[PDB]
């Protein structure tokens, strides 16, 4: 089968094979595994474990390992992972040498020739968690297509004005080192395999996402996956907000799909002992919060990181759903309910869309390349730190989670500029620091036919080459109807109050100040300018250049971002899309269809039941999903703290 | 010469800190001074630096000043090989940097073991200065060729006899012989020229660098074993409070390392940190006492302290030293003082202390340290996920006996004795000791089946020696623990493991470990979860909690749980031979010992109040021998006053 | 002089102060919007720009000249009679914010040499140039030692010092290399550069602006630097250089900044090259954006302190990367901020007050408060430069004097902050004057002789802390024979490791003392003793020729900054003071938290500043001197009864005395 936007959605696990383990536990996995509804597992198909001593191949533990997958009807994606030291854990991400490249080679012919012949074979996957923050420029490989790269690219240290500039040369270099070799890869397996879908997990999406050109990947993929561990890749989350967070790494990765499908390749199945940055072990209620975000969000698929565990130093019986007597941990039996719902659910579960509100949140790889010049790589966890052009964006999806609107996560080249009408579409360009003339003009046309822009914190204070228009002539004047006056650092965390006393914001670290020409403005109490509203063409703009976002995110209280933002959203969003009647901490609601019908996923992870008032779009609520009896009093529901639902609207 | 014995009168001494500019008068004063305060030993760094010429001649002349006026006073000297070296260089050079530099090593012991060997006052010589250290140089040409000879001289697998790969902690196995290796070369050196003299040396940071020292392997080639135990520098994994259970422990572990060999503390801290140390302080009179008590109680033979008197430039100036900026005795030498006249008043019990053993062992092994080095890959976080846990936690359940006022032995799993035909009313504490072989386990079932208690908590067991789990593959302590591990589950730092029945609420660190028992009986928590377990197994028991309670006490910094738990599972003799307190005393500390049939306990309050100790078990009535406070005693009950020192003589 | 001097102004003590800015010039800037920024710059008071004649911006790809960008500004500058500080800069990376410190090799020794010569053969022929200044910023934390031409210079120095590695009585000793080194190459390289200028240019003043000087004193040998500069600079930022402070103390920050200069300046006159006239948005270590009456507050503490400029960093900002769009004083449509305003009132004031504004002498006190470089190079040799912000971390030898700076500025007092190479040991009598060795660490047999002669000539010596523990090559006499044993008439016992903050309780009137980290413990012979209630004796007053040894070793200064209470230490410290003092210089009549005063004199007339940095109103009762208040200056309407001045939070008040 080849996957596609109409495939019946999975349930999956890692299934870590390696040298000394029996015939009998393979297969009490492989049981285990057909038993708790699971369809699918994914193997790295060590080199390591296929090469002999005389530099022969032999398949026989990954024959053993796909045979029994065949026998219990469990297909297998494949993941390619040359031999590597046995401390490599993530694998290599780029050739060492040339040498090493003709290797790889070599293991991809004989891997790819040999397992292709599986009919339980799914897909290839191209590399395991395709980039690193640390990239190897240091060895020969490398160092030679950066060489190569540079030659081949022409870069002035002025601009057309004459200003000095930073041309970013390593990061645009990473873009395309990526890109070729992902591509690479994928020629390499078509010499041999033209028949199995080609797949790739991109991760630790909110840190790593400046080093990812998803549209181009787009041409060499059958589908996009993702890494979106807890434990690894949630850092900027308290645990309470991993629903926002498996929400936002799912629509990033939704986004960088484009028209492929997509799926999680991997999901957190179990402990940490010693391994990840913020360790936990899921609950049973975290299993079935994240594979539900996920099919929301339109995966074909959750597959658990590991089914059972390695079992020698790194992650030695840590990760796994199953136990040590090989039977089903609560997550275990979490993951079947859900299995076992796709399969009692076909037509619906095949067949989800997200309900798009119409509200797309942008980020940019330029904003986070020019953070990491401006911040020197500092780690102070503000405004002034490596990671608050990611933390901004997803502090107002936050908020937009806490009102119960779905939002769109999408890198600013994913987004469609290309349409004649933007009427009740809104973008969010939450400290997106770094803006070129080019985005500004697709801005423009955005808003001038319909569009609503926000935009917050520095967005637009500098270009793609950290020149900062604000000081040579603003970029934005015309969009935003004025022009900036000042910043001033204040604490971590102060009040923007508005004149009007409607809105009292928190805000992070700076005060902006502007003056407004076209636009009307927003005073504060202290009688500074502080924000504008510009009518420019059928659209608006909000600008507010104070952070509020990351203010959201200090003051630990989205509450009166998601009152700000909804009183800007065009009427045809809050009259459409079931949303909250009002703002809720630390409770998330997302919207799907299915062949017509309208479906909401609502998550409580507050201390306490909430009865959550459901508004907007069009029915009555059927729980047709529910683990703790949730139950709903007209288009009221009352949800227990860590439980999921679905509603169907009838 | 006089050589040290089990039987050997303890000393109190000091380091003599001997460099150029000192003039013959304020040595002579130092000396003096010295035999004045009752001590009868110093120790002298035999500088290399202080004795070279311009030609490469040896000039002794600065050090036999120094011996002279030691014989003058009648000190004996422990005298340090300490070759040349940068004056920044504080510690010493723990192995040659390369073959010339051994050549020099070589020519240094001759010139200085031929000349000094002829005085009648040199007691000992010290083979080198606080053998290991953190940063071991594998960046030096020599110890990078004897690891890649030592790698190729050993046959290591990629993996182990059932398949599954394995580390081999090539490094940490060959430091274990690199040590063994120098130190018994520098013994070999020392012996071509004196045949005569005690042959001692001070292992150092011994909770951090236990696993860098073979002990049992060192003693075929000393005559006793040392150390230093500087409050300042080695008790970081402790508050100030417990420096007495950190002195206690650290006595136990050089004690159990010294085997059938007599044991001394070569460095005790003498005086003030300024800028040096890590967990800077200044030792109270209080302390001092403490200190050398806690260390005669634990068999030692002496005490010295660093320093008598100060080094006076650039690292350690005027730190350290014993005698303040006039020469004259401060608070601490007066201390020390009152202890060296106690042992000339009662030289026979002070000569004939034996440990009284109460039959607990807490057992670490150079191998969890290596594991818990591989999987934490070197955090520094404090926790168990950290460098440090595998120490912590048995040290944590040492505490807790200590504020039960009972004894336990702290010793490497190879300095423990599994060849007898009887443990019965023996006990091993094996607390997150994360790495065990099928060799150790077979030596556990030995000694369980003959009647000992097993009591095991954290992770221990769940690596083997090569970091493989068997918790994975087909648990090796299945058969001892008739049980097998179902989840660990990571918490906070701190929870409570709340049994059925509220029999325990026990705080436990960080994991939470289920089991599921086959043959052992089951030990439920209030969620119905199985989180310990008991299993008969021939004559002995095994009580298994794989959540860390040991680090659990020593997060909530409450060991009353811990302690009320561990006498629940004492075999009755233990309870019933010994004195102990007749519960959990929060800071307070005693350990008991037996000079010619008599019995004494050592009891240190360091609460911030005054306590009355019930003291339970053992026989006689209580005369107080020593009270530095003016302690009483009502029946057998011990009213001790903050930082009090009390000597109980059973009658 | 006079002759060579020809149309140059040459700056003296008796020049007119001026406020200034940096107009940062970069290549895409158009002539409307420069002429734009000198404009509002003479419409705001100011005088005098600074400029950064980058060597990037000049060099053409054949390798000549082209100073097209900086004639268009110097143009401008001279239409609106605007004087410039020329900046020598030459080519370095984009990324080097700073400037490299010294030559990289010797064959960018000879760029140096050929940028040099093009550039001051140039832009000396301007009517309006007032000054080059020879390198921004001399001194670094990270000194470049890996790179050939330092590591060559190191090497050659060494060979031309003769160390032992023992001193004179046998004892070994650390010799410095690296520091003392440091030193004499700081000397060379400026000495080198003035000497460069000179070939081309014996006209203009030569100026140097070196920074972060609570950190970097130990690089400077100021003294030395007066025999080739006419005058000296600094860089004083809130950001940058006061992060031993709180922002409410950067009062405090600023006038021990402007001592410290005044002291480095010598008979030479000094201005501040560098303060902070704009916003930190991603720079700086502590940042903020200055207030309207804290930019107020440093040109009146600078004025005060005898300054004879104050130049904002910057006028206009840089537009890419480092500092695009930070530190600018104009807004972004290049109107002025609240600051510019601010120091525009300021300009106005000393065209309205030329003659008092011209001859400004601070009044000294007589109270000198001396700090060393060898203390600091001991220090970072003994903490292993550990950072943990105690005594037993670097920072800690300049903490403690500047906590003592900081409680005299409480009780309204003046002090000197000055190296101790800058006090004049060589006077008859030393009557009324106070030297304070706050934690000292490290004093040589010569500067002790010096104070053994400063005390017996009348001279008061307030000593706590480790002062004098370590001599010059970090040898304890503490431990061998105790060189001050004859001044302090007393001689040390014991160092106990307390607490960061512990009390020092004395024996009498239940007296208490905040000390920090080590109780010290004395034996008196000649000295007066004083005890605690251990029965230890803690002090001790030596009366010595003339004059009288105040020394109590424990840290009372360092007590002071970790209770954040300067109170005890203000009391304790008038107590030891001659009463000349109190009775002929202005002071509070007792300790005001968060408040300062410095006094100042000219052409006769006495002057008092008053800042208020408290939440709340003040009324500050003035004492000593003579005269009647009169409120020449105050932004926010202070009013004075007889001598009591209530003054407003962030107020800056200057009184006239009749
Ligand atoms: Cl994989
Ligand atoms: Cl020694
Ligand atoms: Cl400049």
């Amino acid at each position: 089968e080849r996957i596609s936007k109409q495939s019946t959605p999975f349930v999956g696990a890692q299934i870590f094979i390696e040298p000394g383990q029996t015939q009998e536990q393979i297969e009490q996995w492989f049981k285990l595994l057909a038993e708790s509804n699971m369809t699918t597992c994914r193997i790295r198909m060590f080199g390591k474990y296929m090469k002999t001593p005389s530099g022969t191949y032999d398949f026989t533990l990954f024959d053993r390992a796909f045979k029994l997958a065949d026998k219990y009807h469990i297909k297998v994606y494949a993941t390619l992972f040359p031999d590597t030291e046995f401390t490599d854990v993530g694998g290599f991400k780029f050739p060492h040498s040339r040498e090493h490249q003709k290797e790889v080679e070599d293991y991809i012919k004989n891997v790819v020739s040999h397992f292709s012949q599986y009919k339980n074979l799914a897909a290839w996957v191209l590399i395991n968690e395709p980039g690193t923050p640390n990239l190897p420029f240091n060895e020969p490989f490398t160092k030679e297509r950066f060489s190569d790269w540079k030659k081949e690219h022409n870069f002035s240290e002025y601009n057309e004005k004459g200003y000095p500039v930073l041309n970013f040369e390593k990061e645009n270099f990473i873009i395309d080192y990526h890109n070729w070799y992902l591509n690479w890869l994928a020629n390499q397996v078509r010499l041999y395999d033209k028949q199995h879908d080609l797949h790739v997990n991109p991760h630790n999406v909110f840190k790593l996402s400046g080093l990812y050109d998803f549209p181009t990947w787009r041409t060499f993929l059958n589908s996009l996956g993702g890494s979106a561990h807890a434990s690894w890749h949630f850092g900027y989350f308290p645990r309470k907000a991993y629903t926002v967070a498996m929400s936002a790494n799912a629509e990033l990765i939704r986004s960088g799909a484009g028209e492929l499908p997509w799926l999680m390749t991997e999901l957190q199945g179990g402990n940490n002992l010693y391994s990840g940055a913020n360790p936990l072990c899921p609950t049973a209620e975290e299993i079935i919060q994240w594979l539900w975000i996920n099919f929301a969000t339109e995966a074909k698929g959750g597959i658990f990181w590991s089914f059972n565990a390695r079992s020698t130093a790194a992650e030695a019986g840590e990760w796994a759903m199953i136990n040590f007597k090989n039977k089903s941990s609560d997550r275990l039996i979490a993951a079947a309910t859900i299995g076992k719902f796709i399969t009692e659910n076909v037509k619906m579960m095949s067949n989800i869309k997200t309900l798009n509100s119409g509200i797309s949140i942008l980020y940019n790889h330029e904003s986070m390349w020019v953070e990491a010049a401006q911040t020197r790589g500092k780690l102070n966890g503000n405004g002034r730190s490596i990671g608050a052009v990611m933390c901004s964006p997803l502090s107002y999806f936050e908020a937009l989670s806490e009102t119960g609107l779905q939002a769109n996560f999408k890198e600013i080249k994913e987004f469609d500029f290309s349409l004649n009408d933007y009427t009740d579409q809104v973008i969010i360009l939450s400290h997106q620091i770094a803006l070129d003339n080019k985005v500004i003009k697709q801005l423009e046309s955005f808003v001038e036919k319909g569009g609503t822009l926000i935009a917050d914190g520095l967005t637009g204070y500098y270009d793609y080459q950290a020149h900062s228009t604000v000081v040579s002539g603003f970029a934005l004047e015309n969009l935003f109807g004025s022009y900036p006056i000042e910043y001033k650092i204040k604490e971590n965390l102060f009040s923007l109050d508005f004149e009007k006393d409607n809105y009292k914001l928190p805000a992070h670290l700076w005060k902006g100040t502007i003056e407004t020409s076209k636009a009307t403005p927003i005073m504060d109490k202290e009688g500074e300018c502080i924000a504008c509203i510009n009518q420019y063409g059928k659209g608006k703009v909000f600008w507010i250049p104070s952070p509020i976002a990351l203010g959201a995110r200090e003051s630990k209280d989205f509450s009166e971002l998601s009152k700000l933002t909804v009183s800007l959203l065009p009427n045809k969003i809050l009259n459409d899309n079931p949303h909250f009647d009002k703002h809720y901490k630390d409770v998330m609601m997302k919207s799907f269809k299915s062949n017509g019908t309208m479906y909401s996923l609502i998550i409580n992870k507050s201390a306490s039941v909430q009865t959550v008032d459901i508004v907007g779009g069009k029915g009555k609520a059927f729980i047709l999903f529910a683990n703790k009896n949730a139950h709903s009093t007209a288009n009221k529901l009352t949800i227990s703290p860590e439980e999921t639902v679905i509603i169907k609207w009838k």
